[PDB]
């Protein structure tokens, strides 16, 4: 229905305004684009799906996402990769370790203040019905 379609409408706003003020956070730079084969060629033989908060607004508009749950599936994803590929003691590791914690933590917060859990259970119904 058009109703239907408002809804997802409504949830695609939301998460493009989230995904900004992820990317805009100057902890995050490192997350803001995807690794450059040339600088790190090792990447992609160790990570097998790449995730970058540039790659996540493309997606939004892509109508990839039907609800917040298949959102926050990406930003686990992001965090996931950077604690899997930078996993040693060393000071450049632990820093980008903390940075990928603090932007799955961040994102979640945002989410349980600004989301209301019966819009999103509305998008979980019509997602179910299709
Ligand atoms: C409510 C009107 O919305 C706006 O003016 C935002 F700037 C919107 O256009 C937007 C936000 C983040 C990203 Br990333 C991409 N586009």
């Amino acid at each position: 229905s058009m109703q239907e379609e408002d809804t997802f409408r409504e949830l695609r706003i939301f998460l493009r305004n989230v995904t900004h003020r992820l990317a805009i956070d100057k902890r995050f730079r490192v997350f803001t684009k995807p690794v450059d084969p040339d600088e790190v060629p090792d990447y992609r033989t160790v990570i097998k799906e790449p995730m970058d908060l540039s790659s996540v607004i493309s997606k939004i508009d892509l109508h990839k996402y039907l609800t917040v749950k298949d959102y926050l599936r990406d930003i686990d994803l992001i965090c996931s990769n950077a604690l899997e590929y930078n996993p040693d003691r060393d000071p450049g590791d632990r820093l980008i370790r903390h940075r990928a914690c603090a932007l799955r933590d961040t994102a979640y917060a945002i989410i349980k203040e600004e989301l209301d859990e019966d819009f999103e259970q509305l998008c979980e119904e019509i997602q179910e019905s299709r």
